């Protein structure tokens, strides 16, 4: 920051002295369940070399965690949202240019512990009989342990250019009534996948043994907020000062089905079986500070 | 945030330089034991696209923990919350939307330590009878903890629109006396549902074997205090300058039964079998700034 | 709060360029043992739709635990405060409301554990005659933690309306020297209830058999202290400018009894076996905006 | 706070627009080795219904471990502080009260930890015979953790009126070289009391077998530092505009012995042996805005 | 900091009273997979002895962790990043110089732990035969523990000069699927270098047996994002204003491939087999405060 | 601070109200691998008794771990950095005075823990022959840990006087591989120091058997970057208004020496065997406030 290097804090930010024209616009898209909200802020800063715009996408992608398929008692299936993307894309022939977003991808860490343990032990025996014994003993133990944190869900930044950046936020695994964590991988020979799996082998009908929603993370049914920030520059000499944008909102579905073996129940989880994707264009007027859709 | 994309601090928020109307609109409604607070804000900041209002929901919903059934003394039922609601709803041709809410569904992360012991060990033995032994030995533990949080009741946001918002408080799982965690699905072979059974086989009646509330969550008695936030935007050149909001606050109750068996006591939890709907129309008058019901 | 949606930081606040008038009223209760004291504030922000008044109750209840009976050296009775209260009442026909208060009940949280351990071991053993011996072992361990507070009161603000507001401070549960947490319920076959008891078996008399203060939560003996905030609105234009208002500071007292068996100590626990109650009625002036006793 | 009720924060905080009249007195009591300090500031603030006076009752009081006794070389005695005490008193026919006040006492808590283990586990055995044994083994493990803070000293306030509030910090236990903690009370069959018990057999004189002040808190030796906050309000009406006020500072001493039987140490604590009391009148003019003495 | 040498907080710092001229520059290098931005400070504060520019390098340099070859279903290979720099150097002749540069090398930390336990254990034991047995033991156990932190990448500042400066950000370690962490040079006998290695036997094609990128630490492939600053001073006589500096985003992969034995798969890492070099050079003009691509 | 004394924040700082005067100089010493900077402020308040001038030592010295020695294939050496310094020194004549510093030697603490366990056990045997065994068991466990934190180096200031100061960062110890932690004199009888040795055995030849320097400190490699400030203060009045000052950065180097013996690696650790040292002239101008080199 500034003070690491002996500058006065805040000295080197953006935006001081400058009228800021924001909005906010609201796109509700029922086919996708996706609440889509764009917040929006111009900085016309005169003491920085380009004009900024500020895109806040927010809003709310349903998770729509829901027992789609039953054929039969022995049979059903369960879409899941594996996935939630929101992507902001500039047309190529565009002079405007994406410049920075937030958040980004960080470090990973995780704490490292060794052990060691050196003993001695010793008895003396004896019974009724008068008999006397013993025992010299020493033992070693060295190990470790690893320690990490393991998220539901991991927020990614994908790999941006200056024409397009979108995130996705994607399931990782997930505890199911205290066992697991299971993930889109999880195969037991006898189980399969138990991933939303209720019952190892109660007798109700398949469509009655997935997890119940509330027990589960609350981003796979009630949904996923988006809280993103993409910054656009522009040129103030530039020809044309009006710029498209595309701005998506995606949900991928994994496709999770059970049935009965003749004695138990087994999942299987089928990835990115359905996508969802609701695209939206809106227009940037750098000389009205307007973003309208 | 704005200062992790180089801009100053509170650039891009809305509302400086705007005189903001603020009001507080109280109603008890005494048949379901709710005290609703409507705290609300208009913000017509002219460098903003939109006017908006900020409506924040609070009071408390009274939690109604009760004994409510006797039929004789081996046989009891206690009414119970598991689940508080709070929901705001635009009718279905208002221009108006729902922009942004506050809290929202967060990512749960789990921490997961793994642990790798080896070992060596030795012993000489011996008794007086001058017979000596020995023993070598070698061990290997592998094995992991999984750690995360289990609150009492999740505080979840319902998957919104733009005429649609609404929050769910939900009964998770409780410790009853030090035991369980249990919930509304524990079933013991002989105990039934222990979620507030105060006693396997007290000789008490049955109206007098119930969890104390204060032993429990407070929210099972003395009730849930809402504070929810809800934002509404509206275009200043819309025909129509004044908005209904509908509102309801909810309470959904469990219904917990002890029956002495010959020998000890055993519960039953059935979901849902009351719910206690209180619901309130607000008038918001855009051009006033003023709400009122 | 208002950054999360994107609103300048203490935009929505009531109270900005408003003279705010305020006043303490001290009133000490001998017969009960309370010091109760009231900070008051009246806001009336013209930009708000209402005149409001914050009420802090504050002072302190004495806790007065106190060895009250002595009938011969192997039997004595000790009162000690299981709950502090404070009640605020406006009369039914008053156009005042309660519309806010402060602290509420939150969700209480727990921190649950798994673990597992696999593990395979081995030995050869000998002794002096020449013979070779062998083992091969394994073993699983699987097992879980659950980790919660339990403070020695809890605090809880009883369901409100529009009218009545009041908090319980009540008795939880507490470690004697070591032992317990003991409860009021606590009962053990041979010593009843230990919560106060100093000894199982000292030749002291009974009288002198209690728990040292000192070594019991301060809250019992120096007493509580509330902190605790009302809200109340007023609508400027109500024909009435003048509001009564009840405060209650109690409390209640239970009743531990310590007796000889003609081997040990015994212990038992009697509730609420005495309440003390002091009132208090207050007139609010809201056009002179003062408020006396 | 106040933004917990929707209201900016500070609003409803005494004093702003009122030049504040502080003042510092300091009094050193040498024979009862007592630092005394009253800092204090006058805040008369218009739009508040009363006079304020801040008393800080700060300074030092010694702590004095000492070893005072010598009668021979089998018997020696050490003075240590068992209590420190600060008292504020209003005579009775005052008009000035007592408002508020800090610390207070706040509710302790204790940090509960519940654990589950099963295991099962096997043996092949066999020796150069050809003989071949086996072991199948189950087991449970369940149980708990209670953990909890104790400090070496509480500082509890004792029950306010509105003439009179003290506060006293009072020895609570100690660790003395890593055995412990030690109270008041403990006792030992062989030992006695151990609190300040150097060694427990070692062959220096009685004088020079109690713990070395720097290895116990230092409270014990060079002392405590009070740091207390009292609150009196008057009336602008009051006939009478000067307060007399009393402050006590006080050390309370136990007496803490060593004996020689024939084979060990043994110590015996004897509770409040001495009482050091030192106490001043001070005179508060409401008009001058002065505290003198 | 100022505040540890009685100096008011900030009164050291460069930069106040200052118009500082600030800017952003963006170049997508599409071959390269590198999103580059510079965002730039000039500070010319007349009480500093020399103009200053801080130039901050970000944007986001792709992870691109891909299958790359496939030689039949037995082989197989993936490039993956093990190294992400971001350098800048001016060149020889120029009278500018780089003063300051953040974040730098901090020391890293452990944590020891030493653990000592001793142990005494008695039996009596005895049959229906009435023999009686006895066993008295006794045991030592010494240790430690040892506790650091492992980041999947670490963050290093390359030795500077007065012309040239870097950060290198470096593969350190990771866990693949819990198991590891695994380096450049982790080796089994049986299964080689498992750092990437899905499964140790499954019976899919190799190139279906790599970590699922989402598993891994997303710098892998979504990439990481530098966020780096430079301080260049300028002194005002210096007969030449511009001077150039040139920067280099960086991305060094490693090959890490996987062959099947006839029995299990087995993993190589060869390090640092491909560059992907970036270059650019700016113009920094002091006198017009802009700096060009 | 101020507030603990009862003072209004920042009272007590030196600086309000002055124009201060600040610089940066920088010089890079090629043969020493040093990059120095000094940032420097003159305050010359005049409600203070003296002229300050804080001097802050900044820049980097380059670690240079460095395998420097091969003398074929079995034996060779590396240079490696034990010590960092930083020495600021007034010559004799100088009335100028070092009056304050920063960072300085801070107290280390560590943190004990006790434990104590008893147990209680029994059994009944019995075998097919209708035999009947028993054992009743008794164990303590008693013991600690003590836990402290081990950077890899430490930051000492150096004894000041009133014309010299200094920093010296110590090599503390390190982990190699999770191996250690060693130190400048670890000594194992077969491998000698092995602070720096890859391999205990491996083939390769001596050159390549020293630790990666991505897997040990980056102070070892990249460096060490000071951050230390030294506080020069002189009188108004003094005859000599200009003082010299040198300033000395210093890398000390040990020698880790590799040989094979016919059967291990062996290391062997030889204590500052180089020492590289940097000095600069500075001609300090209090009246025109200026530092130059």
């Amino acid at each position: 920051a500034d003070s690491d290097i002996n500058i006065k804090t805040g000295t080197t930010d953006i935006g001081s002295n400058t009228t800021v024209k924001t909005g906010d616009l609201v796109t509700y898209d029922k086919e996708n369940g996706m609440h889509k909200k764009v917040f929006y802020s111009f900085i016309d800063d005169k003491n920085h070399n380009k004009k900024l715009l500020v895109i806040r996408t927010k809003g709310t992608i349903a998770g729509q965690y829901r027992v789609y398929s039953e054929e039969g008692a022995n049979k059903s299936g369960l879409a899941w949202p594996s996935a939630f993307k929101v992507q902001l894309q500039l047309p190529d022939n565009e002079v405007a240019q994406i410049s920075d977003y937030y958040p980004r991808n960080s470090i990973d860490t995780k704490e490292y512990m060794s052990t060691l343990t050196y003993g001695f032990n010793g008895n003396v025996t004896g019974d009724d009989t008068g008999k006397i014994g013993g025992l010299i003993g020493a033992n070693v133990s060295i190990g470790h342990t690893l320690k990490y944190v393991q998220p539901d869900f991991k927020t990614i930044l994908e790999s941006p250019t200056d024409k397009k950046v979108g995130w996705k936020v994607i399931f990782n695994n997930m505890v199911n009534q205290n066992w697991g964590p299971y993930d889109r991988d999880s195969w037991n020979p006898v189980y399969g996948n138990q991933l939303f799996m209720k019952t190892r082998n109660g007798s109700m009908k398949a469509a009655d043994n997935f997890l119940d929603p509330n027990k589960a993370s609350s981003l796979l049914s009630s949904g996923f907020s988006p809280d993103f920030a993409t910054v656009i520059t522009m040129d103030r000499k530039a020809s044309k000062q009006q710029t498209n944008i595309d701005v998506i909102y995606e949900r991928v579905r994994d496709d999770y089905q059970l049935h009965w073996t003749s004695t138990n129940w087994k999942g299987t989880n089928t990835k990115d079986k359905w996508t969802d994707r609701s695209s939206e264009r809106y227009k940037i007027d750098w000389e009205k500070e307007e973003m309208t859709n």
